[PDB]
């Protein structure tokens, strides 16, 4: 029983975090096997970081120019490339800490636990979502560049977010370890706005069932409704539209606890016209959509 | 930015992490040094938990009926002893991955990480406090049990917490890894209540100058208040008695945003009396308590 935003355990990746200079610029890398991937803005200054042209400013660099500590060993960089917005440091040693991994790009609404680093260090571990904005929602300062995001499978590392920069608004964007960023974000030092930060109804719905097994069912009424009739009440509230692939995906929730989908929905509904009236969810006073239906079902299930 | 609930990072923790059976009883257990420790209700049936006889129990058990297992490979038991509620099993090697350590005894309001355990693997880590009514509220299931909670200091680990029952009301109760529970629970299947789980008022404190720092500042007010006033106010609210120690460990938080402590008090005497009136701080709809004064500081410096 109980119900946490729990984070994957961060050891497999603790082992893959290096610190990576270039000139007076330090920022965090991930060592798996011979490369070190890297934000390639760690070639700019703060003052290229205005309108950098990546491609000119790369052309001044050379292997040594790349400073790359594993611990307190230095790594000696044999070869450097620049994919979209990550940089590959080819090493002459394969990490020996490397796990089984993939690279993955994950969709919105998705979760990941990150790992923020300093300076090649890891200071901690929490649970975040990918927003339908493409953005997230992380704890990052100055120096956490190149913290990654990520999901694990029994033994396997799938690495789905890298860290590269902090909107006016203090909200996140990053890449996949292929370099391309989640969202229309750009690695330059210009305002660029979020869009509509919308809830991630599916993971509402699967934080309500993961409720109902924990004990918090004061929510639940005596109505149900229809994929259209919920989804005007979504439109409404800035929620995602609920589809049947959605549906189809609470299915094993709805399956455990005996409350249809549909049921559940008209829960939701009620909760979002009438609000909570003071009352808690899993001790939360507001609707948590950062959990997805597999977390739930792994959470409640104890996979390790 | 941002100021996300974020636990130690795990890896020095995993690597102390066994499966321990006796019969037909399997739960976790913490591999230091040549010891492992792990809760003495691994002796015990079902049945037996009802009114176990520690002492007459273990007599009927010796070293080779105690099977470890760190990852696939089998430990050698050498010496088995009873320390209050806990178990020490020496084992013949040494744990190779044994960091740096202490064993500490927190008090209630102090926060630390759970790494949760099944079957001796990790499953998730989460941040969460020792309740002031010496309960924790986790999440574990069956197969939990010697998960433990823990703090980390640059390299050393200080392990505060190890899991050993939920109560009928689903929190959960455990004790230091000297064996002796928090609280006046004890390791048997007997309905223990929990007295009122009062709110950590230095932890909503900091966790509002958390706040300031990252931009949410809309409950600051124009008003102050004393220590007595504001105390009048958190017992109305079972909140624990602000005391000037409390004041004191808030300091560097009052000195870093220029919001002196008792001006911070008087906008969380008026969050307490007219509510967040449909609004949020850090993504909480709630007055958060489960980040101590040292966790802010932490936190917002980025601190490895
Ligand atoms: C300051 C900071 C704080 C937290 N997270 C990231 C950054 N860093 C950036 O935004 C970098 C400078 O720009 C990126 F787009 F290239
Ligand atoms: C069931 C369970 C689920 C989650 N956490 C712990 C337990 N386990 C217990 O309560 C054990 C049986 O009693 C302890 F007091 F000795």
């Amino acid at each position: 029983s109980g119900f946490r935003k729990m984070a994957f355990p961060s050891g497999k990746v603790e082992g893959c975090m290096v610190q990576v200079t270039c000139g007076t610029t330090t920022l965090n890398g991930l060592w798996l096997d011979d490369v070190v991937y890297c934000p390639r803005h760690v070639i700019c200054t703060s003052e290229d970081m205005l309108n950098p042209n990546y491609e000119d400013l790369l052309i001044r660099k050379s292997n040594h120019n790349f400073l790359v500590q594993a611990g307190n060993v230095q790594l000696r960089v044999i070869g450097h490339s620049m994919q979209n917005c990550v940089l590959k440091l080819k090493v002459d040693t394969a990490n020996p800490k490397t796990p089984k991994y993939k690279f993955v790009r994950i969709q919105p609404g998705q979760t990941f636990s990150v790992l923020a680093c300093y300076n090649g260090s890891p200071s901690g571990v929490y649970q975040c979502a990918m927003r339908p904005n493409f953005t997230i929602k992380g704890s990052f300062l100055n120096g956490s560049c190149g913290s990654v995001g990520f999901n694990i499978d029994y033994d396997c590392v799938s690495f789905c977010y890298m860290h590269h920069m902090e909107l006016p608004t203090g909200v996140h964007a990053g890449t996949d370890l292929e370099g391309n960023f989640y969202g229309p974000f750009v690695d330059r030092q210009t305002a660029q706005a979020a869009g509509t930060d919308t809830t991630i109804t599916v993971n509402v719905l699967a934080w309500l069932y993961a409720a109902v097994i924990n004990g918090d069912r004061w929510f639940l009424n005596r109505f149900t409704t229809t994929l259209n009739d919920f989804n005007l009440v979504a439109m409404k509230y800035n929620y995602e539209p609920l589809t049947q692939d959605h549906v189809d995906i609470l299915g094993p929730l709805s399956a455990q606890t005996g409350i249809a989908v549909l049921d559940m929905c008209a829960s939701l509904k009620e909760l979002l016209q009438n609000g909570m009236n003071g009352r808690t969810i899993l001790g939360s006073a507001l609707l948590e959509d950062e959990f997805t239906p597999f977390d739930v079902v792994r959470q409640c299930s104890g996979v390790t």
